[PDB]
């Protein structure tokens, strides 16, 4: 079922239990129904009713192991960011899903302000809470992207909840395009880079999924692993982006750039 037609099966009780459990999702997973309820100004038995009405339609998903309460799931937390970017007057009607993967489902959108975008929705210290981490993604996303206004990387528009609204780019994937002039293009994505750096922004995970190119030129996206320089880890997270980029290359094209030079040449600037 489209997210346009899920859209259009919500009143307006069903948004306020829904924002009901997103401001609470700073200190719970399960929002307990009684303050679900309490927040919304709609009584329990009625709360409990659009809850399971909202999980039949999976927007949220209810529990009741240890107490009776809700989250959301990816499409609910989606339809909710969504919801957030239209009541803001940013976006006027989501469009198709462009693409979906395991970190992100992509929507083209129209905007009367912005004109055609696309909206991303963000899925997914002890190493072994799906709705503050996606979201912590999103807004991740950006601020990277507003810190890097003005280099290549599309123009950024609003942040809510799981979702990044930004510019459309005509352009595809690197890794779809066999481009003539390999060491060139090599060439402009590590002088990205380095102005990425020099401006306090790692990308993270550099590839050949997230440079665009055209005729035109390239462009990167995706930063939603993208760390500041000074961070825990910077360094070698900025290494991995330049030894990666330059690994794609040497397989597909046979360049022949140095990794350790590479990497000299973008830190010493
Ligand atoms: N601003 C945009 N303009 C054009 N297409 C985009 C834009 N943002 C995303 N896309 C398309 O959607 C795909 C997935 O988006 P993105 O790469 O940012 O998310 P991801 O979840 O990290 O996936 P990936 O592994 O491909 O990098 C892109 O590789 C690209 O083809």
């Amino acid at each position: 079922m489209n997210i346009a037609e899920l859209y259009g099966k919500m009143g307006k009780h069903s948004w306020r239990i829904m924002d009901a459990i997103f401001k609470n999702l700073w200190d719970y997973e399960y929002v307990p129904l009684q303050l679900i309820s309490s927040h919304a100004r709609i009584g329990e038995e009625k709360a409990r009713n659009i809850l399971k009405y909202l999980s039949d339609l999976r927007v949220v998903q209810n529990r009741q192991k240890d107490y009776e309460g809700s989250t959301f799931t990816f499409i609910g937390l989606s339809l909710y960011s969504l919801h957030r970017l239209v009541r803001s007057g940013k976006v006027d009607a989501i469009g198709k899903l462009m693409g979906e993967g395991k970190e992100s489902a992509v929507f083209n959108c129209y905007s009367e302000k912005f004109g055609e975008c696309v909206v991303k929705f963000h899925k997914v210290k002890v190493k072994e809470h799906f709705s503050v981490l996606a979201i912590r993604s999103a807004r991740n996303e950006f601020r990277a992207l507003q810190k890097l206004q003005g280099l290549a990387v599309p123009k950024v528009y609003a942040w809510e909840g799981n979702a990044v609204l930004m510019e459309l780019i005509d352009a595809k994937e690197l890794y779809r395009v066999r481009v003539e002039n390999p060491d060139e293009v090599l060439d402009m994505i590590l002088e990205e880079v380095a102005k990425f750096y020099h401006r306090g922004i790692v990308h993270g995970d550099l590839s050949q999924y997230n440079v665009l190119v055209s005729e035109e030129g390239i462009w990167i996206i995706d930063f939603p692993q993208s760390v500041e320089v000074g961070e825990e880890g910077w360094r070698e997270i900025l290494e991995r982006d330049v030894r990666n980029i330059i690994t794609y290359f040497s397989r597909t094209y046979r360049t022949e750039k140095d990794i350790n030079s590479a990497i000299d040449r973008i830190l010493q600037e």
